[PDB]
């Protein structure tokens, strides 16, 4: 009964060892999932709240990047995220529309496109060159036109210069010059008349 | 021998207030793991499976929003997400390009862009005005054009009116006119001379 | 007190067992949470480092596909992300616009919108012919100008068409022949009176 009461002792001794070792290997099991299930935490995405309509990345002020986005079908409704790559492809596309519509309007103005043109702000207006007709029509709805600022074109026997009011005047004036001796002749004609009747010898 | 008794259950009274207290540490430590890590499951965004080739947000139909997105990259196979920033910027451009089309369509219309002119309906029509040069050519590959439509231009001295024909028909009616004026008086004369051959009074 | 000896005997008995049982708790309390951890880990998404500035998804080199993404908001300095419906109408419209550029061009380069037009590469070129007025001017900054390649218009009472400087040339031979005849004719009546001078019967 001696040795009974003994081994008991013993039996105690070596629980009490036990549970000194078990202690520290909880503790160390329960810091250790801690320390995992934190990171995790600390490195995992997540939905605002229960509903999951919104993700507010967390990056702060300057905000967060998404990467390796693959792209997205670009379609009527599609719900993918598109990329940068997706994104540049549109807008080279616009900044070539910018440039084709810049491109015209620098080129009516400067008039180098269309059936009138001029080279040049000293150069000559041509009208319909690269094609052509035998016609130009200036008439409109109120009916014929008058074509003015007309500079005088010359007068010679190959020229293609059209001609003015002022040039018509001109020849207008020489009929009544003209018309006013052809008078100065007939009075003349009536004078040799008269001399021929009356002298006598 | 009497004494042991007693003694080995106060080390049974201690080693039974240790497992109590074990008990106390799991049940508290684990039950807080566990739910930090329910509420971290519930929460995350995922990737659909293993291959993590796919992320469908869980925000139902309506689907789910995410942003504090940051300015991806916007450069040619970028795989950067892109945010609405990015896409309100190349929207504006469209609005811009497509506002330039609609303008330019409806000015050539209205004739108040170009080399030639003519503000409204009834406003005279204007060609190279606010350019120089000092020539306007109307001649196609088929050659000199026939201008016509041209009302009859204002003749006398400062006239920058074009001639029509109904013009230059009547100048050439009126050397028609004088031509006949002659005829008569080189008979005239004519019969003059004969007068004074044959007179003798 | 033998009694009490296997009563001892006993509860030691139970102690041992009940430290078994608690080293069998945080196992499977331990391995659970571990677990419920690693899938977590495997299955969420990440950020990639503390500050949250990126998230470099896991799908690998081709990428990972995110949908279910509900429109971000459009407009300056909006953080949401969007969609490839969205690009899509962006994209509708740049189409549009391409479209729309091209076919303006072509329709310049044919003569077919504006005031000055050619139906056809052999086709009367018609100027301002749908709308009104009265004036055509040619005159620029340098004054006014000379309307060439205008080939011989026809001449009557009722022709509307310009006449050219070779046709003025006509005009002003004649004129000459006149002038020689009325010359010619002057010097006869000269000749006529110095006659009727000297003549003795
Ligand atoms: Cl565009
Ligand atoms: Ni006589």
């Amino acid at each position: 009964i001696e040795d009974k009461i003994e081994e008991i002792l013993s039996k105690i001794y070596h629980i009490e060892n036990e549970i000194a070792r078990i202690k520290k290997l909880i503790d160390s099991a329960i810091n250790n999932v801690n320390n995992n299930v934190n990171e995790l935490a600390n490195n995992a995405v997540k939905y605002d709240d229960a509903s999951k309509d919104k993700i507010t990345l967390g990056g702060g002020a300057t905000g967060t990047t998404i990467t390796n986005v693959k792209d997205g079908t670009v379609a009527q409704g599609s719900k993918d995220a598109v990329n940068g790559g997706q994104l540049w492809n549109v807008q080279q596309q616009v900044d070539q529309n910018t440039t084709d519509i810049s491109n015209i309007k620098n080129d009516i103005n400067n008039g180098t496109v269309g059936l009138v043109q001029q080279a040049g702000k000293d150069a000559p207006v041509t009208v319909a060159k690269d094609t052509g007709g035998t016609t130009v029509n200036v008439a409109g709805t109120d009916g014929n036109r008058v074509v003015t600022g007309v500079k005088e074109g010359a007068v010679n026997a190959t020229s293609k210069d059209a001609v003015n009011g002022s040039q018509m005047k001109q020849i207008e004036d020489k009929i009544e010059e003209i018309l006013s001796k052809i008078y100065h002749i007939e009075n003349e004609i009536a004078r040799i008349k008269k001399l021929i009747k009356l002298h006598h010898h």
